[PDB]
């Protein structure tokens, strides 16, 4: 039975995002967030409500990519210095979960809270679009997986870390961006510094397994990935109807997630099949 | 699908769990070992290579316990808020192992440390050994488990923890209690600083899983428990006999061997089996 050494590289690039993780550590406490009690009241009841529902979403997303999605992928990995990074990264998805619910303690009072995480839990699209992806993760729980099944997994990952979070990460950004809640977007952006990584390389990950797939059984995950990506696709543009008509922003909102699905197909190798507002570059800064 | 919620309790020890695992995090780049170079070339050849294939079996360990163990337990718990303390202890294994591989580089070429990891997957008992406890994670991938399944896996988890790492890490203590090899002893000190709130936490689960079998469940993997704890000390006197009797220490080993098995026993809220620390030990952890 093998045990990790990292005195012989299994890979070009484990090393390089091991490091890279262990760069980007932090935790909540590191940023105070009572400060944005100044522009969170000026804020609308309708922004109030969508702000609080998408850092809903996004709680659901990071508790389901630690508990389920990280650990299942690397369960199955030969590769164990890679294994090494990805239960690193599974454990920064419940430090980033952990982040909503600090930022949640200085924005609403503990009956908003537990209303907030009673609309996440019999939310139907989320219930859906968190389904879908914890499907293929599921699949994992058996001692013997496919390169398919593998890969698929992997792909379900880099959407969920490149794309699926982005409907969400919008409106933090465009607030930020603007000067509000300016504490909070600094979470968001550390939760991002992370995610894009993640996405990155677990979409190395994939691109490894798709090489050694034959030539027919990569056919069928590339049409496997397309159907995925534009079935997610359609749930998304359900769920900015549903979270942004009240304010105005649906559209805005769909731009930004087209272009971050083009990030998520470009770390698998893949090309963009979408044709960034610059209030949200604003709050990237 | 539900979310994990902090502002509400879903027991109470896992906010505190989460906080220490977070107050103790560490990294092999905080300790510089290339002053041990002074005192592991005052060893013999038989002290060197029961230190190396030590440290390698430990590797092993945490390979298995970051890669394996705290994943499949994870994976399966109701508890978010404990499911993300695991995930944690599990990213601090890769940590741990990686640390390893911190102390190899100064104390051996790149051709030596291959014969170390050669020498650990083609070794019998550490396949037998590590081989039992991962049966229990390897039940984990289904998509529905027992509390029976999952009960016996955090045991196994528990006996890693608290038992198994502990004829390794004996070497590197009395080493250090000696004042040889002092830097590599302080990596060792973290990691069981780690091993021991890993194995509180997972017994504290398990406790509340025991609880919750019906009383013929119970009976089952209270009769299991024992025969594994067994099971896993022949192999681990077997194993100190191999390792140390080329230094003297076999006997020395296995009454920490026997210290450790009663620890991990009282983490999962059992009585111990087996009848003070060694003074060198004890040295080395301070
Ligand atoms: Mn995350
Ligand atoms: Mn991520
Ligand atoms: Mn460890
Ligand atoms: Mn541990």
């Amino acid at each position: 039975m093998r045990a990790v050494n990292w005195n012989k590289k299994e890979d070009d690039f484990s090393l390089m995002f091991w490091k890279q993780n262990i760069a980007q550590f932090w935790t909540e406490e590191e940023i105070a967030v009572s400060s944005d009690k100044n522009t969170w009241v000026q804020l609308s009841k309708e922004e109030q409500i969508a702000y609080k529902r998408v850092l809903g979403g996004l709680t659901l997303l990071d508790t389901k990519q630690g508990g389920e999605g990280m650990p299942l992928v690397l369960v199955h990995l030969e590769n164990l210095q890679a294994k090494s990074v990805l239960a690193f990264m599974g454990a920064m998805e419940e430090v980033h979960a952990k982040s909503y619910s600090h930022i949640f303690t200085t924005l609403a009072t503990e009956e908003e809270i537990d209303e907030i995480f009673d609309w996440v839990d019999t939310h139907p699209l989320l219930e859906k679009k968190a389904g879908i992806i914890t499907s293929y993760y599921r699949r994992l729980l058996k001692p013997e997986v496919t390169k398919k099944e593998l890969y698929m997994a992997m792909v379900a990952s880099v959407f969920l870390e490149s794309y699926l979070f982005y409907s969400g990460f919008f409106y933090p950004l465009y607030l930020a961006g603007q000067g509000k809640l300016t504490a909070s977007g600094e979470i968001i952006n550390l939760i991002i510094r992370d995610e894009s990584i993640h996405g990155v390389f677990v979409g190395i990950l994939a691109q490894q397994i798709f090489a050694e797939l034959s030539a027919e059984d990569q056919q069928e995950v590339q049409k496997e990935t397309q159907e995925l990506l534009m079935e997610l696709y359609e749930i998304e543009m359900a769920y900015t109807e549903e979270i942004y008509t009240s304010i105005g922003l649906v559209e805005d909102v769909n731009r930004f997630v087209r272009y971050n699905a083009n990030k998520g197909l470009m770390n698998l190798g893949l090309e963009p099949k979408f044709e960034i507002n610059p209030i949200v570059l604003n709050g990237l800064r």
